[PDB]
């Protein structure tokens, strides 16, 4: 019974606000007395290609910022720019602020997204940071500033602030210090992501999950070293497997009785021969956004 | 970017409590001054096969119910049984109760699930009521009493309270009046649902979703009648299509400009010739847990 599940979103929902500059508007994140939002909000339509953010910013007063939390207008007391984020100081502390921290997630790791429009939460889903530092999100116009997060105990680890859609339909954004994931810049120019690779640790977890679910037609009796598997994997644009990843897969290996390198030998034959029309957990494509942690939990 | 998306769960998270009788514990739903929970909580481990709930309930008083809303304890002031649910009147009106309704959902309709573990939310995901009145959910031990719901403009429509997992790994529960979906009874005995069917109206809406998102390869120049299509549907364990179904699909037909019976002809070809190892909206099976409403909203 494996499926993508999001963390409950309530702790983030009480932090979503709307931020408007003139006629340009997007989502912002209200923690304590600070509102975080993409600095792109200070662009007019003409500014959106080739903006000079330091010029646009110095030309702004606090009153230019219209910050709305539901029915309530909050007043910007002060404002500073931090990389590609604005930090708006505001006259009131959010009573709903959860315990939180700002983290920089790593490729292969998952998080929940609260997709938001004009400061209003719309939906929640899980997705993963890709090796090429984009995310395959589900985002419409007005979603700029929507936030990605994980929850451990009662602490929300914010890790993603949505900025833009790339021409291929994938998405780019920043951490909550405003540093972009990947080689992107916040301008309305056509930017291409590098070629993507498959998250091997997660494909391996998925194969383990399929074995736990009773499907083992892809297992074989070949052996491989880590080095020889990594050489094959890179020829098929799969990420090489580190020994840390082998350690991460330890619990699934012990539960199923299939040594990590033996599952790699299964994967190797799948990569070289394909699936001869067979399916795994019902699909002909190897899923790579289900983490070992997700498998173990479900 | 088209994926299953759950409603933001904040309004439901504020209603989740833990209910314990002796050592038996599960989740309850706290609305105004009432906690709703499965009556199975009044079972000792020895009672859980073939219990007599009328017998067990008369032997308890308000004191025997321990209700915890996080750190706070709520005092039970009264109690009664309604079908397979207990209604516990409490001390305190939940200050966080949203605008809400209780609805009974029909087969093929979708809802979000807030999976909970002994009173604490842990995950959220979208699923559907199967034609055979079970749910293909993701529920672990301790999830009894978790709730399913939809949201329409600040009003939460509760439609499902989780009770149990069947031998096949699917799930069974009640509406918020305590009446089970399907042929099931709340006791720890092996029970089976009827044979399931694929939700034709949902597959068709998902094919429209694909057309809108650019996936056009499965279309053909052909067309079919309702009666001939249903001859194919029965042979492949799909639900028969009705004119109401066709009427429901009108807006999706208009937006894409593909007549409904034209999409049925494409579906008939997909069922008969299988897919070519190609994908529709990223998946390699015909998805049937998106309603026409879901496709529009996304
Ligand atoms: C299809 N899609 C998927 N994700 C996105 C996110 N996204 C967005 O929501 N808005 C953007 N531009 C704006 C236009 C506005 C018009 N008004 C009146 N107000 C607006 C505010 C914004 Cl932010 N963009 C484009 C974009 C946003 C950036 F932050 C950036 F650095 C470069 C960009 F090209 C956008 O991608 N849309
Ligand atoms: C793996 N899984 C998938 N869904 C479920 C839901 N589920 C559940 O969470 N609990 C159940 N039995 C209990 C045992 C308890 C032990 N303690 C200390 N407290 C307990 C409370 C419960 Cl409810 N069940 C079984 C079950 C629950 C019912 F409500 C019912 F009518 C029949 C049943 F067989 C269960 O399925 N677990």
């Amino acid at each position: 019974g494996f499926r993508k599940m999001a963390f409950p979103s309530g702790k983030v929902e009480g932090c979503m606000v709307q931020v408007t500059c003139g006629t340009t508007t997007l989502n912002g994140l209200w923690l304590d007395d600070t509102v975080y939002c993409p600095r792109h909000v200070i662009c007019t339509a003409e500014d959106m290609l080739n903006p000079n953010y330091e010029d646009l910013l110095i030309r702004k007063s606090n009153h230019s910022f219209l910050v709305q939390a539901g029915n309530v207008q909050l007043r910007v007391i002060g404002h500073s720019m931090q990389n590609c984020l604005l930090r708006l100081k505001v006259d009131t502390s959010n009573p709903k602020t959860p315990k939180y921290k700002f983290v920089r997630i790593q490729p292969g790791q998952t998080f929940s997204v609260l997709a938001c429009y004009n400061g209003s939460p719309s939906g929640v889903y899980q997705c993963a940071m890709r090796p090429n530092h984009t995310i395959k999100g589900s985002f419409l116009n007005g979603s700029c500033g929507s936030v990605g997060f994980n929850i451990d105990y009662d602490c929300v680890s914010f890790c993603y602030m949505h900025h833009m859609e790339l021409p291929t339909g994938v998405h780019a954004g920043t951490d909550l210090e405003g540093k972009f994931y990947g080689p992107f810049v916040d301008r309305q120019t056509a930017q291409a992501a590098g070629t993507d690779t498959t998250i091997t640790l997660n494909v391996l977890a998925w194969l383990y999950a399929a074995v736990i679910n009773g499907d083992r037609w892809f297992l074989n009796r070949f052996t491989t070293t880590l080095n020889d598997f990594n050489l094959v994997a890179m020829k098929y644009n799969y990420e090489p497997l580190t020994q840390d990843h082998v350690d991460i897969l330890g619990p699934l290996s012990a539960q199923t009785g299939i040594a990590v390198l033996d599952m790699c030998a299964a994967l190797k034959e799948l990569l070289q021969n394909g699936m001869n029309g067979r399916t795994i957990l019902g699909s002909t494509i190897l899923e790579d956004e289900f983490t070992p942690f997700d498998v173990v939990r479900q």
